[PDB]
């Protein structure tokens, strides 16, 4: 009801909808509410949200529908978004980046383990609690890629062009997991350089060709230390069948380097 909740401010807009800081008119509890203005899509999103139980995935509370409006209730992330911790053209301190990347991989390992692909991993969708623990949010593009132990290939184009893997632009069908791995490597680049390497990973994009030709003396690569750059060389591999998998990311030298807060 317009009587149970006060909409105090917009937190942003997701793939399919928009998000308000709602305050309870009775208890003053502050939550995030996603306000859906119109379906088969939200039925699917609510179903996936009900599956989620992990420290690095957003807490779902429940949902209400009123006419052509539906309301999804989630834990308000008191630390805001990772996007807001990235200093343009700088990034953030390498130890903070490494901890966030550890937590990102734990959330993604959890999702992939229950056969869910997120499909829109980017800093706008990665939230922080009051202890700066990272939470993977926005399940509006999420879908099942594994059921009864059988993999299904993806065939729909979606996500955010600077974060999408190249196969998603080129192939009629592709594996879900390597796409999410790619977008995590663009997130790591953003965290360490405070800039995105390209508009899209297409041959008609010069910044993408430059990377394929290994010109890491150019930005954003020249801002990144050799160890995390070496991980980014294994993640941002054009052929998804040669791209590093999460088990191997967990064996990376930089991933395992002790770093000082
Ligand atoms: C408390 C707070 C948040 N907290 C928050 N908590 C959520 N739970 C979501 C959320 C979801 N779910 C979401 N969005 C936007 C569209 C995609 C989705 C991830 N956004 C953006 C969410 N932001 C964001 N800033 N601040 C502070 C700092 C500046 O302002 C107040
Ligand atoms: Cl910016
Ligand atoms: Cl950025």
């Amino acid at each position: 009801f317009v009587e149970d909740w006060d909409l105090v401010q917009t937190l942003g807009e997701g793939a399919y909808g928009e998000v308000q800081l709602a305050v309870n008119r009775v208890t003053e509890e502050a939550v995030a509410v996603k306000i859906v203005d119109m379906p088969e899509n939200i039925k699917k999103e609510i179903c996936i949200l009900k599956m989620l139980n992990h420290e690095n995935v957003i807490k779902f509370y429940g949902h209400r529908r009123e006419g052509n409006i539906q309301y999804l209730f989630m834990e308000l992330a008191s630390g805001g978004s990772l996007f807001d911790r990235i200093e343009p053209d700088i990034g953030m301190p390498e130890p903070d980046a490494q901890r966030f990347f550890h937590q990102l991989m734990a959330g993604v390992v959890y999702l992939h383990g229950i056969g869910i692909t997120h499909r829109d991993i980017k800093p706008h969708n990665l939230l922080l609690d009051e202890r700066d623990n990272l939470k993977i949010a926005d399940y509006s593009l999420a879908t099942v890629f594994r059921y009864n132990n059988r993999e299904r290939l993806l065939n729909k184009m979606c996500g955010t062009l600077p974060y999408v893997a190249p196969e998603l632009l080129k192939r009629r069908e592709f594996h879900a997991e390597p796409v999410d791995v790619w977008s995590c490597g663009i997130v790591l680049t953003a965290m360490l350089a405070g800039e995105l390497p390209w508009d899209q990973p297409s041959d008609s994009c010069q910044e993408y060709s430059d990377w394929k030709e290994k010109k890491t003396y150019l930005n954003p690569w020249k801002k990144i230390d050799s160890a995390p750059l070496a991980l980014l060389h294994k993640i941002l591999v054009e052929n998804p069948s040669a791209r590093i998998t999460i088990p191997d990311i967990k064996k990376d030298r930089w991933y395992n380097k002790p770093l000082k807060k």
